[PDB]
């Protein structure tokens, strides 16, 4: 059996309705392996697979991590995406990078915070007074709210409803969301690397990979020779989700 880490509420990687894209990649990866896939559920954000499920030895792989997160040993990347602007179509909008004057004229912008996205508002001089609304959006852990869950769906939501002038979002995220967006939306993927004034270039696209548990080398193998035989199938899936592949 392939023992899956999997949250159950984070649309759309995940659900326990088994209908998130990363559902499907996990049952490919499985039938390649030739063995049954199990689920491990995890009531907590997908960020926490690795720390709380993975390395305690719940389960045994991880769908989706950074190539060459130190926690862990990870695949061959299987894909390459990126960070991207999100904004009304038809709407004589100029935006390609985080260098447009016309990010300056905006105030209100759909970030996640922790993310590339915020790095670069604080560049551009956007941080401050955009706090209040990235606030109102993300949802943190308090005495009420031990689950924390992530909604994307409504930063994509928030461009659509014009309460946000434009999002920046990791764009597998978003985009299911994007296509299915009730007002035409661009989606412009950001650039490999941002320049900054001061600090150093931020990191806008990233290399996708599986995880297992660092000591797992021979799972790790039998998981790259799969990921390579079942290429085809794997790139269907993220492609047809909407997913812009680099
Ligand atoms: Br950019």
């Amino acid at each position: 059996t392939l023992k899956v880490c999997a949250a159950s509420d984070e649309m759309p990687y995940s659900n326990k309705q088994q209908e998130g894209f990363e559902n499907q990649l996990a049952k490919i990866l499985a039938d390649t392996m030739d063995r049954e896939l199990e689920f491990v559920w995890s009531d907590k954000a997908a960020i926490f697979l690795v720390t709380e499920k993975l390395l305690k030895n719940q389960c045994d792989v991880v769908m989706g991590v950074d190539k060459g997160d130190p926690r862990v040993a990870t695949s061959d990347p299987y894909y390459k995406s990126g960070y991207a602007f999100i904004y009304p179509a038809d709407k004589g909008l100029d935006i390609k990078n985080w260098q447009s004057p016309a990010l300056k004229d905006m105030s209100k912008f759909a970030i996640v915070p922790g993310s590339p996205s915020e790095v670069m508002l604080r560049e551009i001089d956007k941080y401050e007074g955009n706090f209040n609304y990235t606030m109102s959006l993300i949802g943190f852990k308090s005495r009420r709210n031990q689950y924390v869950r992530y909604a994307p769906d409504l930063l994509v939501s928030e461009v659509v409803s014009g309460k946000a002038d434009i999002a920046h979002i990791w764009a597998p995220e978003a985009a299911r969301y994007v296509k299915s967006a009730s007002v035409p939306l661009k989606m412009v993927v950001s650039e490999e690397i941002a320049p900054t004034r001061d600090g150093e270039g931020v990191r806008q696209q990233f290399e996708q990979s599986i995880a297992v548990r660092s000591d797992d080398q021979e799972l790790l193998k039998e998981i790259n020779t799969a990921l390579h035989k079942a290429d085809p199938k794997i790139k269907a899936v993220l492609k047809d989700e909407g997913i812009p592949l680099l």
